[PDB]
């Protein structure tokens, strides 16, 4: 179709001017005032925000520089940043400033009150399945979107999919994606939604991407996930095993769709064939789907987030409040130059 041709063309030019020339030290610290802690991990947290002169809320990701360093994250920290500023599409969370100081790393994003489509789920139980086709076709579309550019994202979970106020997801996180154009080597992602060829440590493609689609259909329909057990090791092994249980309420269709998007051989997944990502849009699953009105959010949204207000912060969770500190002496400059 030559509409979507030109429009991938054109999506791929605009993204490598901004690839190329990555913009820098676009915002500073003390323009800022802290909210609220809303998340928190190994080498980083996530706070809510408000902008000093204009009022608006951000969501601004802290980096701490030694720990980034130490937990070998260096690649994936810059890969994060030189994706986000050189992307734009209407499922992912929009960068809005970044820059360092001597301790840390900062990337001010958009604000989504809606909280996690993983807090909704398990609020729920399970969505049905016209419900997990709304969300699914968000995600095909964003990852023909980075596909086309290169990228992979290797992060796909429900946690990492935030619900708009309009009901929209909008994705989070590249903290593992990265620009390929064969294959790649890197351990990462959360076990549950891995693809066997990175369980195996081979070298792997952007066919784990479609991989994980599976789980997450799979995960929103079930309730949980389809190589589900207690610990790991017992979740790879389901994983490398090529079986699969459905539960007896999913549809013909669903079936169909899942058995070969968690196609263990990359070579034979949905995803992967020489119709690329043609063959999951034309599926019978996705029938009913309009993939332009998708697009142009025209399709009314299943669940609308309960919210307040721009700074509403009741969706997401409580956490330890930690300082924010920032040494007078300069950590790791020569490690975050590009940054
Ligand atoms: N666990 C770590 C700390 O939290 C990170 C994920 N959270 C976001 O990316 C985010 C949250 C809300 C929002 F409005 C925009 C972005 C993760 O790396």
């Amino acid at each position: 179709q030559e509409s979507v041709k030109e429009f991938l063309a054109k999506a791929k030019e605009e993204f490598l001017k901004k690839w190329e020339s990555p913009s820098q030290n676009t915002a500073q610290l003390d323009h800022f005032d802290r909210i609220k802690t809303l998340g928190t991990g190994s080498f980083g947290r996530v706070m809510l925000v408000k902008h000093k002169e204009t009022g608006n809320h951000y969501a601004m990701k802290i980096l701490d520089k030694q720990k980034v360093v130490k937990l070998k994250q260096i690649e994936h920290t810059l890969n994060e940043k030189r994706i986000l500023q050189a992307v734009n599409f209407p499922f992912l969370v929009k960068l809005e400033f970044s820059f360092k100081d001597n301790s840390n790393l900062y990337m001010v994003m958009e604000y989504v009150p809606g909280g996690e489509m993983f807090s909704h789920l398990r609020r729920i139980g399970r969505f049905s399945e016209p419900h997990a086709r709304f969300y699914a076709a968000q995600i095909v579309l964003t990852f023909e979107y980075l596909h086309s550019l290169d990228l992979i994202y290797r992060d796909l979970k429900p946690e990492n999919l935030l619900i708009d106020q309009q009901g929209y997801i909008q994705v989070t996180d590249f903290g593992f994606a990265k620009r390929v154009k064969g294959r790649t080597w890197t351990l990462c992602g959360t076990p549950e939604y891995l693809a066997p060829e990175i369980i195996l440590s081979k070298g792997y493609n952007k066919a784990v991407d479609w991989w994980a689609l599976g789980v997450l259909i799979y995960e929103m329909a079930a309730g949980y996930p389809p190589f589900f057990a207690d610990q790991p090791i017992q979740i790879y092994e389901k994983i490398v095993s090529g079986k699969v249980r459905f539960p007896s309420h999913f549809s013909s269709d669903l079936k169909d769709l899942l058995r070969n998007l968690l196609q263990v051989d990359l070579t034979k997944r949905f995803g992967n064939l020489k119709n690329g990502v043609n063959d999951i849009k034309n599926h019978k699953w996705f029938a009913t789907t309009d993939w332009i009105a998708i697009y142009q959010r025209k399709v009314e949204a299943p669940f609308i987030p309960k919210f307040k207000g721009p700074g509403d912060t009741s969706n997401f969770d409580d956490y330890e409040e930690e300082e924010i500190r920032v040494s007078i002496n300069e950590k790791c400059g020569k490690e975050f130059t590009e940054f």
